[PDB]
């Protein structure tokens, strides 16, 4: 009944749904919709940076408390955290909070600066396994989702496998690895996504995107109190609907697979 729902919805919507809902324990893909088609990841990407940073953490190349300076000149649009301390500049750790908890654009292209830009961020995804996901841009044109673009994209699947590995697999030390899951615990702009389906007592840590052409996007880990947590990752691109269609959407589809878990 949930592919049922991603059809109706892509229907209703237009443009293209892709959804992929993983099994941690096996790592293998319950289901999924359009699961190896390209998506634009939009501001989803910024968990993959974040990885990328505590790698280099783990590796003694990077410290979480070292601090970044930047100007005014530095701002890209919506920067809501990094636009009150271009005077005091911020950490790494604090950067890497605002790119994920806020989706901080400025702060995201101050992490990739750090890793070597959007080719190193694709560097490392190649050396944990990932040989489909890619970022070639920097914010805000990474957003741009042209029909059929192949820059900035991952596949449903792709993205969910990359995000085991991530945050349940051994890319990162413990340590780090819960740092990423706590930071998109700590999501403050998806409330009308996932999170307004969930039931008392669920858990989950997400990370959304939003982009041109009617883009938007979530990853996820969440699971039921008592329960073993899944991956869902689901894109859409291509429509017209505003943000709050978009939303709905993305609640819709989180609200089927939660009925039917």
């Amino acid at each position: 009944e949930t592919l049922v729902t991603v059809k109706r919805i892509e229907d209703q919507l237009g443009g293209r749904l892709g959804y992929a809902e993983l099994d941690l324990g096996s790592g293998q893909v319950l289901e999924s919709y359009r699961g190896d088609e390209r998506f634009p990841m939009m501001s989803t990407f910024k968990v993959l940076l974040c990885g990328a940073v505590l790698a280099r953490v783990d590796a003694g190349q990077e410290q979480l408390d070292r601090r970044i300076t930047y100007t005014k000149a530095d701002l890209v649009t919506y920067s809501p955290v990094t636009e009150k301390h271009v005077g005091d500049g911020m950490t790494v750790a604090e950067l890497c909070e605002a790119a994920i908890t806020m989706s901080d654009n400025t702060a995201a292209n101050l992490l990739l600066t750090t890793i070597g830009g959007p080719e190193a961020l694709t560097a490392f995804l190649r050396s944990i396994g990932d040989t489909t996901t890619r970022l070639d841009r920097w914010e805000t044109e990474l957003n741009e989702a042209l029909p059929g673009d192949p820059r900035d994209t991952t596949t449903p699947e792709a993205m969910a496998a990359t995000l085991r590995k991530l945050l349940l697999g051994d890319v990162l030390t413990p340590a780090s690895r819960q740092q990423l899951i706590d930071w998109m615990e700590a999501d403050k702009v998806a409330g009308p996504l996932i999170r307004s389906a969930l039931p008392a007592g669920w858990r989950i840590a997400d990370k959304t995107g939003a982009g041109e052409r009617g883009s938007r996007g979530i990853i996820a880990l969440l699971g039921p109190p008592g329960k073993a947590p899944r991956i869902v990752v689901i894109y859409l691109t291509g429509s017209k609907a505003d943000m709050a269609e978009r939303n709905k959407a993305i609640a819709e589809i989180g609200a089927a697979l939660i009925k039917h878990w």
